Parts: structure tokens; sequence; C-alpha cells
């Protein structure tokens, strides 16, 4: 679906910028039929390179001129059966920024965190066993929490965190939904 | 902040359809000086139902002119400690939909899953305890899944979805977050 | 559709997504269980933009997730307007509440008046209808172009920028259309 | 910034965000994790769009996702372009790609003839600057207005409509602006 999605988006933006077949071959230095050929399906062997000289031609970005994500759900739903190590849960292409993990967290030694700068998007955290230690915003002279079971955050989008088990209590393990 | 925020925005906004206080005011049976107040911070008092007619007439909502929900974090984290109950965990105005909740599923008879008929946003779900018994699309003749333990499920807006312990097992817990 | 049947629609929404019951929204804001639950039938109207602000505040949120949007003044998806600065305000619609088209009349050819707008939230497009025009724009150390007629602009959002008509010309005059 | 470097940059952001490492994304493609590394190395510009869809697709997104934005075109916040239908265009930018501005010659004065556009995505504003337009909206049992010079109006999104000069009268012109 990515060359015939393409072929869908290229014919309409195309459209929207009022250019025919050989007004649009020309910008790329392309004959009129090869265009028409990709309209029709056959842009599949278009080069990643390619795909940026036409989308900026049509003064747009190759995102616009590709089909989204897709659909993995079942009637609206997707199931998943059961110093860090990451336990990858449920992710769907219906909402691609959704990325949950179950995170065993094996080091407790609390000088030893070492911080995630920051993330694109927010995140929430659930302690699921044991008590963790997070720290967060400034690395040198940070805010800290000692967090036990059953404890929950909200981290907000680049703000820079880490996570210990609290000092000499083994392991610990969180659920992090990042969204 | 409500009358500061809105001081601000109805000044933006009324310059932005170019009115000036007399010609606002004339438009909502006002003197030009009780918009000029208004834009002073003085329209704690306004009604819904005139904040409704003020944003008639700048042809926008309430919202528009109205401050966002505002900041409840801590150098961008907020964190909470320790036949369906629902213990609700960390919330935060910077993420109004975001809502998680640990939810106690007290019923184990699948006959008797009553349905939520869908949410305007998605929705992730994690089993913490026991074993669910997860019911969803058509109410008449739903998809179904047994999820154990450790088992996640991601559910999109407006799909209806109902939940039951195991036919049984007594009861079980799940963690729902809505975003 | 009131702004009153709008609110009370979306508090109720808003209430149970939070999973409170009308006692326990009750409690948080001085009122009976019973008030709520007029809000919720639609009696509403008389609240104060500082109640709907408390009462965002405690559901997590913001007035304007709590009222309803614009409001819809299209006759089947259209609505058609008929026929220093003088600003003729062109056709607007609660469907698209930034669109914010003008012919404006440039009425002073001294370059050495323009006086800059700080940016505007929104982009903005403009088409130059007669004479010509001295643009100004960035910091108020300034880039400028002269604008024949026929000319148009691109201006993103917060760009400062100011115009006259060009030295000794008299006058001009441009649609400019914020979106 | 290349496609090539952008690319690099969000493949590289992506497969960390699902916590794959080079060689457990190479397994998903058929290709080496040195090939892996290549690519977020900006060695990806001869990608395939079908073998991009693939990447995309065991990442659970979109290639837009993994694909710069469409650029920056602007001179300091702006962009200036000098002086049956015939379309005049006027200035776009990458930085609002749905920004498509025109001057719109109407040569036929036969309503008869008035072809529908089924719709757009995006919304519509246009200005009649000379002439008498013949406008029909919806079901191509349309809604029609005559449009004076100097009428505007609003065509909200997927609203089908034509055009036409008014019968017997020539030609006209209109400016129309999809954003
Ligand atoms: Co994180
Ligand atoms: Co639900
Ligand atoms: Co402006
Ligand atoms: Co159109």
């Amino acid at each position: 679906t990515a060359s015939t999605g393409f072929a869908e988006l290229l014919k309409d933006r195309r459209e929207q910028v009022k250019m025919d077949h050989a007004a649009l071959a020309s910008l790329l230095g392309e004959t009129p039929e090869t265009v028409a050929a990709w309209e029709n399906g056959e842009g599949g062997e278009l080069t990643l390179t390619q795909l940026g000289r036409i989308a900026h031609v049509l003064g747009t970005s190759i995102g616009a001129l590709t089909p989204p994500a897709g659909n993995d759900l079942d009637d609206g739903v997707i199931i998943q059966m059961p110093y860090y190590v990451y336990n990858c849960l449920v992710r769907t292409k219906r909402a691609p920024s959704l990325v949950p993990l179950v995170v065993d967290v094996l080091t407790d030694n609390p000088d030893d965190a070492k911080f995630n700068s920051g993330h694109a998007g927010n995140e929430f955290l659930f302690v699921l066993e044991g008590e963790i230690h997070m720290k967060w915003g400034d690395k040198e002279n940070p805010k800290e929490a000692l967090l036990p079971t059953g404890a929950s955050m909200f981290v907000e989008e680049h703000v820079p965190h880490a996570f210990t088990a609290a000092k000499g209590t083994g392991s610990a393990k969180l659920i992090a939904v990042n969204f």
C-alpha cells in the first residue's frame, strides 16, 4: 500500500497546486508518462532521495505524500499475551507514539542512575514491584523521590529523568507508558 | 488567573477582528468602559451565558478566550503516593485527557459484563492481578479474550468494551490508562 | 445549543471521566450534589468566569474543555458576505475562527511611519491589489521589500511586520488573509 | 538537511523509542545490523518507497514519522513572490504546505458548464475581484449564489463546489485561497 497510497496522494497534491503531468514531469527531469505511471501505482522503486525531490517540487513533505501507518486492530482492539531489561507491551500502528514497557530495574545504587535526556512526548509510570528512587530535572542538582509499590508518576516532554531501585533493596519493577 | 487570562485573550481577539472598545461594546449592549474593565482583569463575574455572547460576537469559542488548564508540575513531574472500584492514579492539568486508574474487578460472571459504550480517546490496559474476561465490539455478538496477569491491551476511541474476572476466579485487577 | 447546554454535557462527560459522582464533585466546590446535578441539567448559565475556572481546576482541565465549540454559522458548508489605514472586514466563520480576511486601504506613503505588529498567533497571506507597498518585517533592523501590484507574500506566526504605501506614491490597497 | 540525513535521525529516534538495537531491527528487514547502522549514518538515500514502507511497518509507524518536515524556504519568517479557467499561482511555502493561493480568471459565462470539485481537504476563502460569479456548492441539487465584485466566501473542507461567471456577463476574476 506504500505505492498505492503514494499514487493517490501524489495525484491529489499535484492537482492541488494546479500542475498537470507535463508540468510536474518537467520540474523533475522526467517524462509525463513516468509521472502518470507513479499515479498508476508504479512508484514503488522510487528512492528516498527521489521522493525528497518530488516533495520539494510539490512544496510539501514525503509524509504528506505517503499513507498513514495503517490498521492492525481487530474491531478496534489489539491484545498481547504475556541494569535494565525492557519487556515490551502491546503497541499499535493506530497510535504510534504509544510505547508501554515493563521495566525491570536491576541496579539499586542511586549514585549510578543515568539520565534519559528527555522525551518528545509525555510519560506515565506505575511502580509494579519494589521501591524506586527516581531523579529528574537537572542531573547536577536533581529533584528526587522514593516511590513505593503502587506509586504513580507523570513526566512531561523533554524532562530528563532516571530511575534506580531504592538503595540496597536489590531490584524493582515499573510499568512505563510513553504516549 | 481565569479573569487575567480572559482579559489578555479578549484583547487579542478583539484586536484581531479589528474592533475597538466601542465597536465590541455596541454589539454587546455594553459601554466601552465596561469592555475596557474586562480587559483590565475585571471580568470575573461575567456569567457562562454572557461569555457565550461575547464569544459569539467575536466569532469564536469561550475556550479560545480562556486560559489553558495550568501547570501543577514540579520541574516537569507530578507524583502520587499510594462490582468495580476505581483507584485513581496521578493526573495533571498539563495532560488533561490522561486518566490512569487501578480497577478492581469484583464480578466474575462474564454474563453480567456491562459495556462502556466507547471513549473519545484511546486506552491502554495491563492485567495487574488475576485473569480478565474482556469483551468488545458489538454487545450482541462481541469479540472476546481471556487475559492472564501480565497481558496488555489497546482499545481505540469509541470502541465499546466491558470486563469481568474470568468465570469463577473471584476477582481481578487491571491498570487502565485513558489518554 | 446554548452555552449552558454545552457546558452541561461536557461537565458530565468530564466528571464521569475522572470517576467522580455528584457528591464528590460538589465537595470540592462549596455546593450540594443537587446543585451539581442541576448544572448537568442545563442550569449552569449563571455560573461566573471565576466559578468556571474553579470547576475546571478541580476537574484537572480547562474552561475550554468544558464549553462548546464556537458553533456552525454555515449554510450547507459555506458562508457568503456581500460587499493611516482603513480595514474592510471580509467574511468570517465560527467554523474557522482564526480566519480573518480584510481589504486594507493604506493611506500613508511614508515608510518612516510603518508601526510594527508584534507578530501573530497564526499565519498570514497578503496580495497587493493596487499601488505599491513598502513592507517591513522582523526586528523593528527590519528586512524590507517593495511589493508592486499583484505581488503576494506569506508571513509566518509571530513574525512582526508593518507596511505603508511606497514613498510618495500616495496610497495602496492590499488583501490580508490571516488564518 | 537531506532526506537521507532526516531519515537517519528519525529512524534512530524511533528504533530507540521501541527499544530495538541494530540487530533486532535488522532481523525484521532482511539486512545486516551494519546496514541498519549505515542508514543511521545517512546512507539510506537509495532505499525504495517499498522498503521505506516495510521499515515503517516493522517500527509500528508511518513513512511520514520517519522523514523530515517539508523544510524552510523563508527569509526570516517570510516569502515574497513578484507578479474555461486560467490559474495564476501566487506565493506558496513549505512552512505551510496547505496554503495554495490563486488568481483564477473565469472565462466561461455559462453556469450550465460549472464542473464540480469533489471537495477539498482543507478550507477555502474566495474574493471576487472583477465581474460577477455564479457559485454552486453541495450536491452536484446544488445551492447557488451570485457573487458580485467585492463579495467574499468561505467553503469548508470536503464541500464540493464549482463556478463560472454570471450568465452572459463574459468573464470574471477571483482570488481563491485554500489553506
Ligand atoms: Co522515560
Ligand atoms: Co474504558
Ligand atoms: Co498581520
Ligand atoms: Co476549491
